[PDB]
């Protein structure tokens, strides 16, 4: 399990995340085929791991730089544009949404502890108008994929308008979405 | 025919699970084998899709004979929200499209999608509203739906209020508009 996620992370990288076979998978781990079905009951299993794995590592690395600017509604928006904008260049990425279906439980265990962190953070600011925690939490999740789906076929124009559902004025909105981004890495 | 049909199978999921109505069993409904449909429809899953665009078509057209009559287009909008996220948490076979479909959110686009872009649209020329991507906001908003009845599902006003204030509306004006009296439909 331990090379198994990181095997199949590396062949996607340049392979597709959906023309991965156990059969290379459990070579790369260094497993037998049918030793594989010992750690992922499916294969929709694996890619998950291997998603979660993904989200984390950004997760992780959000973290560590931007909850590091005073204001919030930065906070959420920067780690936000930096999901979307990630979403476009990473190749394994991509997939991870216009083609992986638990696409959005996947980001509610490993995200949705964070984004409520700072959807809660924002709000005992006054910075952020919310009233359920947990549907503000899950909203901007459903919508960080159905803005991705619509754009792999705007880091801004969408943090921009997330803003706005947790209360930020309209306008005061588009300017935070629009500033200069941290580094991630 | 391929209207008897998907009458035909919304009653058999509706009354055995989505998940286990095959196209055999749902031709027998509208007195038919499982090889002689196949031909009709292409697939099983475009039948299922055909009995939910077919499904919101309802509830739509239905609330375009109301809820655009009201003046405030905050109100048409949330009001048609709420109205969607009651009929969720109200029907064994619509809170069986959302928590079971993929076409959850691309059938709901095709459907109510453009109703939503017309009174969006519109309170945006009001002035009622501040959006910048009239499509992201449009599909944002079908995302959440769906996002929110599952969470629901495993509150209307809530999520309207939120849906406002994404489009633009007021923080706290935006409650107020979500709370007022939810007319009656179809």
């Amino acid at each position: 399990r331990a090379r198994l996620i990181t095997s199949a992370r590396t062949l996607m990288a340049e392979r597709g995340v959906d023309n991965v076979g156990i059969a290379e998978i459990t070579e790369g781990a260094n497993i037998g085929t049918g030793t594989f079905y010992n750690y992922f009951p499916d294969r929709e299993q694996l890619l998950q791991a291997v998603a979660e794995d993904a989200f984390e590592s950004v997760g992780i690395a959000l973290d560590q730089v931007l909850t590091k600017l005073d204001d919030p509604a930065e906070v959420f928006a920067g780690s936000l544009r930096h999901l979307v904008r990630h979403s476009l260049e990473d190749r394994i990425w991509g997939g991870f949404f216009i083609q992986m279906g638990a696409a959005h439980p996947v980001l509610m265990r490993i995200l949705g502890p964070r984004a409520r962190r700072d959807l809660l953070h924002g709000l005992e600011t006054g910075r952020f108008t919310i009233e359920d925690l947990d549907l503000a939490t899950t909203c901007t999740f459903g919508s960080l994929i159905a803005a991705i789906q619509m754009a792999l076929s705007k880091d801004q124009i969408f943090a921009a308008a997330m803003l706005r559902m947790v209360g930020v004025q309209a306008a005061e909105a588009r300017e935070i979405a629009s500033r200069p981004l941290p580094e991630i890495s």
